[PDB]
């Protein structure tokens, strides 16, 4: 019989696709020669053909799709003032409050994108037509009690459209056309709404003119939503813990690297 | 007469490709007004036709490049442990030192991507055939005295190959193809070398085995370089100071945004 740490070090070298049963009465040591063997051969064939990490391969495919639906494609600070957070309306009372990570006296880790792309949204309203569309993927920063689907850092995908065309009947267009590229299942659940994968938040969107709008300077309609991308990976990729996915040094593409 | 204050404001607004004079006797007002007229029209140009972000765009551009000579695409964590620092050889005598930020007890944003690709280098050694090619594109930060040529959060390329061919030959053929191929004219001075695009570092390289390789679990021979993307959009669209082509709210493609 196998022990449980002898178990988990088989979990940590299986990939979701094999089909070997731990539980048939083979010794470790021979279940575990088995599977180092398959995961350096993994790792062969990705360094032969591809070549191309899973999170960075998302971020361009997820690039060339709203860019060719006519979203600026945004890259702004990820290290941002504290204030940002108050004024998001987080003062203490939230859930995240607490999870912010702190930098100096003055400045934190972004655990969100809708600072940024509010801040974006009013500059670009003197000079761009009507509707303004952006959208920015990149690194956020949350502490999270430890979970199968959540990460300290993780990344997401925002976007923003202000103006005409702000209905939520075109944000679920929106979100729909957008999963059903990637070919991730969902349903969309609700203004604002969340898509789901079951049990797991894919997505947060959001319908406005909201009252918190005028703190920034906006006073327009607007739809919008955020995706974490090591989500979106998880469930394509069936990993069962979200870290097979994040930006790490024990896994390349969901294969483990302590072979 | 304009005042420095106004002049300021103007330079704000200017392009590097831009004809105009300041100081052509015309109205501050009027010359403001003509160049908040150009400004538009570029950002309305760039939201028509492209819509791609210039950071993200070389960092797609160098993507392709180096998976295309055969090096797999690491995305590793920003935040990193600590002692990653300490083990770098960085002890409280080297600049450095002082340059980190701290996150955490145990914790600091990342001024550099040697700890991480020297992690990776180590562990694929146990996969992947000879010679090991690895790079990795994403954030580091550092804090930095004002300067034209540094940003507190900086985008930085490094590579690294493992094994045979690590020669200075090859490194340097590799640097040389690398920023030919960008369109980014340097010279190579100089085992580290460094590449300098007239008195402005463009990359520090180095070719090992080298006695800090042992900490980190390396007895192989080794070339790598690093490169700051910002500093070679700077180059490449001529701008005056790096922050316009740092993420930021103030710069979109090096075009202000308080227009
Ligand atoms: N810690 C995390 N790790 C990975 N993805 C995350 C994390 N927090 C948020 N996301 C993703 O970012 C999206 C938008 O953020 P948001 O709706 O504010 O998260 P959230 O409400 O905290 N979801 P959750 O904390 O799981 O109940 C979420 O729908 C997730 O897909
Ligand atoms: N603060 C910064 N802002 C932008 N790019 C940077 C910064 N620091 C380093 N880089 C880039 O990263 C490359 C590799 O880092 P490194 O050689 O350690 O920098 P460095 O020695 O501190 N250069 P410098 O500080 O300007 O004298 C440099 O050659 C630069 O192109
Ligand atoms: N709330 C997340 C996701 C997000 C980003 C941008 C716009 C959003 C609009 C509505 C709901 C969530 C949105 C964030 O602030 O990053
Ligand atoms: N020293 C920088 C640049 C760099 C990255 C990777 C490998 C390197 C090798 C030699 C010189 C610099 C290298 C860093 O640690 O990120
Ligand atoms: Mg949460
Ligand atoms: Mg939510
Ligand atoms: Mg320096
Ligand atoms: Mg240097």
């Amino acid at each position: 019989a196998l022990t449980k740490s002898q178990t988990d070090r088989l979990e940590v070298l299986l990939n979701p696709k094999d089909e070997i049963s731990l539980n048939s009465g083979k010794p470790f040591r021979e279940l575990e020669s088995e599977l180092l063997s398959r995961r350096k051969k993994d790792l062969q064939q990705i360094y032969a053909e591809e070549r191309e990490n899973y999170l960075g391969k998302l971020e361009r495919e997820i690039t060339r799709f709203f860019v060719d639906r006519g979203f600026l494609e945004i890259k702004s600070p990820i290290l941002i003032p504290l204030e940002y957070i108050e004024r998001m309306g987080i003062d203490n009372d939230t859930e995240l409050s607490k999870q912010i990570f702190r930098v100096d006296k003055n400045f934190c880790l972004r655990p969100m994108l809708a600072p940024n792309l509010y801040n974006y949204l009013r500059k670009l309203d003197r000079a761009l037509p009507d509707p303004i569309k952006i959208f920015e993927i990149g690194p956020c920063y949350r502490k999270e009690s430890d979970g199968k689907e959540h990460l300290e850092e993780f990344t997401m995908l925002g976007f923003q459209q202000m103006g005409s065309g702000c209905t939520r009947e075109n944000l679920e267009s929106i979100i729909t056309d957008f999963l059903n590229h990637l070919g991730i299942d969902f349903k969309i659940v609700g203004d604002t709404l969340d898509v789901m994968h079951g049990d797991l938040e894919l997505s947060s969107a959001g319908v406005g003119p909201i009252p918190l709008d005028r703190e920034w300077g906006i006073d327009k309609p607007w739809i919008g939503a955020g995706f974490g991308l090591e989500r979106l990976l998880k469930v394509k990729h069936d990993f069962k813990n979200i870290k097979r996915a994040a930006r790490s040094e024990s896994y390349y593409n969901g294969i483990s690297t302590n072979l």
